[PDB]
This record gives C-alpha cells, structure tokens and sequence, in this order.
C-alpha cells in the first residue's frame, strides 16, 4: 500500500561492493580510506573533555592550595626576607617566581596526567562497535541515509567511567582536582551514556521502506525486529518506478560501468587474436583457426573478404576515471591537501568546514551528545595530544588565575 | 548449522601468497617492507618505561641525596666562603654551580644507565614469539582480523626482570634509584606478564568460523584444541553466499590477477613467433612449421589466408599497478614520506595518526597492557635512544626540582 523497497535491492548491494573494487580500481579510489579515518571525531572527544574538566577549575580553591604548598615549605614573604637580610630585589624576586613556576609545571603535569587518564575511555568506543564513525561515513558515501538504532542500558563505556573515577588518588591528592572532577563528573557520565545506548545498523542486515505518498521512513531490524529510526541528510528524488539517491557512487556510477564493460571488451578482444594463421574455406562450384563456411552456400559464390583485427584501447579513459574520482571526493568531503614547493600530497586532513558539516551532525543528531562547547579549528586535527592540552590550557581560565596569583605574590613578597 | 568457514578456504592462502610475490612482484609493494617494521613500537616501550621510571623521582630524597656529596665532599657554604675569605661573589657563585653542574652531569650519566639496563629486557619479545608485531600488521593487511590465544603464565619476561633487576648495584648505591626502581617496579611486573601471557596465531595453522545470523566470531586451534578470541578492526561484509573483506590486498585482488593473465598470455604469443617461415597445405581436387589442413577438405577450395602476428604488450600496466600498490599503501597506514629540494624518498618513516591507529589498538586490546601514557609524536620516531631520553627528561619533575635546588644553592652560597 503505496511502500517502496529501498535497501536490500540489488543495486545497493552493487554501490557497496563497488566500494571494495568489485569492479576495477584506481589511484584516486584510494583518497577514500582518508575520508573514513576516525582522527576527527576522537580529536573532537579529546577537545571537549579538556574543556569540560579545566573549565570546572576555581579560584579560590586553587589560591588555598597554592599558599598551602608555601605553607609546607614554611617560605612565606616575611621569613624568607627576614632570612636572607639583604636589598637585592632581584634575587628575591627571581627566588619567588622559580618556586612558583615550579609549582605552576607540576600541577599542569597532574592536570594532564588526569586528563589523559579520562580520554583513554572512550577512545576505543568511537571507532568500533556502538556508534562506530566509519559506518557512519560509508553509510552517507553510498546512500545519503543513516539507519539508527537506540535502547537505554548501562554498558561498557559507563562501567569504565565508574572505575576510572571513584577511587583516583588525583582527587584526594588535590582539592582543586576533586572540585573540577566531582563537578564535571555527571556531563562525563551523560556522554558515556549517549555512547552507549545508540548503534548504527549494519549493511547487511537492516531493511528500509520508503512511502512516497507522504514521504516518511520505516527501519527495521529483522534479526530481533527491533524498529529504528532513519536520519537523512542528502534527500532522494523520486521519479515514478525508481527512487534515485544523490550520494557521489550514484553520480559516479554510469561512468565506471561504462569503463568497466570497455575494459572486458577490450579482453575479449585479445583473446582472439591469440591464432596467426586464419583460413577461410569455400564450396566448389559444382595457433591456426579454421572458419568452415562451406555450410552456409548454396548456389552462391564468395565475392570478397576483409580482415581488420581492432583492439580497443583504454589507457586514456582509466585515467580520466582516476582523477575524476579523487576531485570528485575531495570536493565533495572538503578534504584539504598540503603540498611541498612542488612535491604534491605530503598529507591530507579535513578541513574546517569538513569537520564542522560532518563531524557536528554525528554528534548532535546521531549520538545526540549533551554538549561539545566550540568545535575545534581546522588547524588543530594535525595537533598531536601535548599540542592539543597545551594548547587548550594556554587560552582559558586556569592560566589567568595562575598569572594573577604570581603577580601578586611577587608583589607581596617585594613589598612585604 | 548457521556456521561458516572463513580463512583456511584457498582464498585467504592465495592472499597470503600475493603477499609474497607469488603471482609477480613490483618497485611499489617494496614500500610494504618498511610497514611491518617494528621501530614505532619499540620507541614507545622506551618512552613509556622511561616515564614510569623518571616520574617516581621525588624532591625530599633529591635534597638528601644533594646534601650527602656536599657533605662528603665537606663542601658546606660556610666553609668554602670561610675557605676563600674574598668579596668577589661571581667567582664563589660559578665554583658551586660547577660542582653542582657536575653532580647533574654525574646523576644523568647514572639514570641513563640504568634505564637502558631496564629497556632491554622487553626488546627481543617484541619483534618475534608472543606478541609478535610484524604478524599482527600482516594479519591486518591480509584480513582486517587478527586472532589471540591468552593463558595467563610466567614466562621469559617475568625471569628476565627478575634476573636484571633483584641485584643491582645502583638500589644499594643511591636511595633515590632505589626507591623510584621499587616504586616503579609492580608496573613493569605487570607489563612483562601482559607481554608473556598472549599470543598471536600462526597464519598457517588456526581455524577460524563466522556465523552470519547471530554476528559472532569462533576461532580455534587444531593441534592443542585450544579456543581463541578474535579481535575485528575493519569489518567485513556477507553478500549472502560469500564473504567480502575489506583489506587492501581484497581491493587490489582483481587488478593484480588480471595483469598476471595478461602476463601469462604474453608469454605465450612470444613463443609461437619462434617460427621465422610457415606453410599452409591444400588437398587437391581430384625455425620452420607446417599447417595440414589436408584432412578437413572435402569438395572444398580454400579462399583466402591472412597472417596477423600479434603480441601484447604489458609495460604500461605493470608501471600503473606499481604506481597503485604504492599509494594504496601509502594512504591506507598513514605512511608519511621526507623529500629532499626535488629528490623522492629520503627516508620513509611513521605519521603521528598512523601511530595512534595502529599502535594504539595494539597495546590496548591485543597486549592488554596496563598503561603507556600520551602516545609519542611522529617525529620521536626518528630519535635515537639518547635523544629519546634526553627529550623526555628535559620537559619532566626531575629537570623542574634540579633547577630550583640549583637556583637555592647558588642564592644561600653567595648569600652566607
């Protein structure tokens, strides 16, 4: 009653083994493996956790923290001056400001110790299994659509979350540390639960209906009959007896069928001149191949014969495929290419826009994610995780509280 | 029973056996010897044991340690200005940074030792028996999984520790050592067991099922019956009566078999051109080769006759599936290539994402160890064992407490 069959039909089976090579394969095909890596989302990951546990920083915590250390090595201003009994500012000053940035190194070590502790939980998630990003990728190469399916339940993510955090001696150690932690704790619980409850069907087991007459899909999962829900981000035409998607295989797709049959073509054609020798044959008037055609006569003479061994050539349309199938996804991902003087494709990463169309989309409608502050910049995909802390804590709070406090105690101790 | 067979079937072997030049050979898969190298991970391991050994250094024992060789060397502030009884500081403040740059020099020399001593316990299992590398990235290469065998036993590790470590010097001769070494000491206990307990199969000898319907992995051991575990980074694809991997080698598959078949049939032309004169016989009405057709005739004439020998010509495609095995490559593991002004190729060496994607999972799921902190960047892969060293002690706790032990030591000694 007016439902359609979109998934399981044999042409999209075809889109996706002809995403393996099932048919030919070529330079340009292999930019594809960059557009399917996970760097973007688990960059992302690391970005928003940073936010989320320096943000909770506070001051006055930290400011008891720091004249308690002093405290412990009994240096405040008046003994320390009283001690060195002399009107060399410099020296004093320069004293005082070690100590500190002594102080300030190590407690960015702890930080990023702990931050680190918190990232290595959910990295392994993103990639593989619940909410694997790849699939995502694919699923959207292929067809434009992505078949969800959710459940609320505790899982793995959760359970590593609980025994990361509840007996890190980070917290104890440090009140600044047990503050931002307890605090940011709920938001680190909400997104490993958005982690776990949702799945991104699989290719080979998920069916979709399509009803043109109101335009709203049904997904299902027909292994335990588990209806889903259907996102779609490039939508379809519909054109009577068809249904004609606009993913880049659909647009590439007459083009390499059309390369394909030529080179069989062209197969074919070489065996047939494996025979040098060919002899025709012919009824009387009353290595090497034989054409009998004596069969066929009959009160009919043979007037001429003409020899013309073709061997389609394809070299040249190979190459136009090639190149057309790496602008065609470099323009359509935004990927951006880096290149030496001349030297061409020293690497590849996603660009702003990249990220921000694709990556965005994931996590707000796909895992439906609380909350990632600012997405990152272009730029900082090619950071490594030093760079990416450092980097995050260079332009925040932390770093303002740090400088006020220095300034101040180096003040106080001048002036004590 | 809903089962299937999926790797001792000849195709896998056959992949296997392209690995190995089996069906032709080429410039572009000589760039594969340079991704089983096992450097990143041996760079890893050292930056890892150097962080658990270097981060248990503790100020309160430096200070003791600092203040015994002044004192056995009786070089206490008081005395030595008493000594020197002269009002040029500069002179004085340069003497005591000089032993003191010396007792740094001397401390350094020390630990590197040491932590060299500690390293080479793990190296020689890295590479070859349990957990070896270069089969886990040709076990990817091949098929996207990669079986484990676990058994939880002491082994050659655990000795190795237990022989280096349980008499050494260096924990009688300094407390500081002695101290950091035991504290560090149940993390590298643990580390070595993870390293003896796992064990990758043999290509040649594990059976491995798939079960389409439930979406779940049986791998097993013939000889001692031994079940398994099978971990799965690119998943693979059921079409319904066959299983369609995603590895770089099932891409390639097609392409290297139809130029082999070209191969193959210019081999054959060539032969049958040996033959400078040919003959074609007749049956009447009524360095060299012969053509009898004699035996076919009957009331027949022959017609015509023409000669066409061809021979195919292969350079073309094998320059194109060089070309392609070397970017497929390239681009698949993140491969990162130096270039001199215009000159290719200096060195080939491992991209930073390549590290995080492929020696990542390695750690966490296949060796199970505990932990290895930040991952190392791209370019500490070039470093050498002293730079690696070097680098991390420089941005680390023990650089930060002698700095500031040196800035006191040099303020109380020109201030007495």
């Amino acid at each position: 009653d007016g439902w359609v069959k979109v998934h399981p039909t044999p042409g999209t089976m075809l889109f996706r083994e002809i995403l393996h090579g099932q048919l030919g394969y070529t330079e340009g095909q292999g930019v594809y493996n960059v557009v399917r890596s996970s760097e973007a989302t688990t960059r992302q990951l690391q970005a928003a956790i940073f936010h989320a546990l320096l943000n909770a920083t506070t001051y006055r915590d930290l400011e008891a923290d720091w004249l308690g250390h002093v405290a412990a090595r009994g240096l405040q201003p008046q003994r320390l001056v009283r001690r060195y009994r002399n009107a060399r500012e410099a020296d004093i000053a320069g004293v005082a400001e070690r100590v500190f940035d002594t102080w300030r190194n190590t407690l960015r070590t702890t930080l990023l110790d702990f931050a680190h502790g918190l990232v290595a939980c959910f990295a392994p998630g993103g990639p593989s299994g619940p909410s694997s990003f790849p699939k995502y990728i694919d699923w959207l190469t292929c067809l434009g659509l992505v078949p969800i399916l959710r459940k609320r339940q505790e899982g793995g993510v959760t359970q590593g979350l609980r025994a990361f955090l509840k007996q890190h001696p980070l917290t104890r150690q440090l009140a600044t540390v047990a503050e931002a932690a307890e605090r940011a704790g709920p938001g680190f619980f909400e997104l490993a639960l958005a982690f776990d409850s949702t799945r991104v069907a699989d290719y080979d087991r998920v069916y979709i209906y399509y009803n043109h007459r109101r335009g709203d899909w049904l997904v299902r999962d027909p292994i335990s009959g588990q209806r889903g829900e259907c996102l779609v981000l490039w939508p379809p035409l519909w054109t009577g007896d068809r249904l004609v998607f606009d993913s880049p295989v659909q647009r590439l797709f007459p083009e390499i069928v059309a390369c394909h049959s030529l080179r069989e073509h062209a197969h074919v054609c070489r065996l047939r001149n494996t025979a040098s020798v060919k002899v025709l044959l012919g009824r009387k008037s009353d290595y090497d191949i034989i054409d009998v055609s004596k069969s066929m006569d009959d009160d009919t003479y043979v007037a001429n014969s003409f020899q013309h061994p073709y061997i389609p050539s394809y070299a040249q349309d190979l190459e136009r495929l090639s190149r057309l199938w790496e602008h065609e996804l470099v323009r359509c991902f935004k990927i951006l290419c880096h290149r030496n003087n001349q030297g061409q494709e020293t690497s590849i990463s996603y660009s702003s826009g990249a990220i921000a169309a694709f990556v965005a989309p994931y996590f707000e409608s796909v895992l439906r994610a609380p909350r990632v502050g600012a997405p990152i910049t272009g730029s900082d995909v090619i950071l490594g995780e030093e760079e990416l802390w450092d980097a995050v804590f260079k332009k925040t709070r932390l770093q303002t509280y740090l400088t006020d406090i220095a300034a101040l105690f180096v003040a106080d101790v001048q002036h004590a």
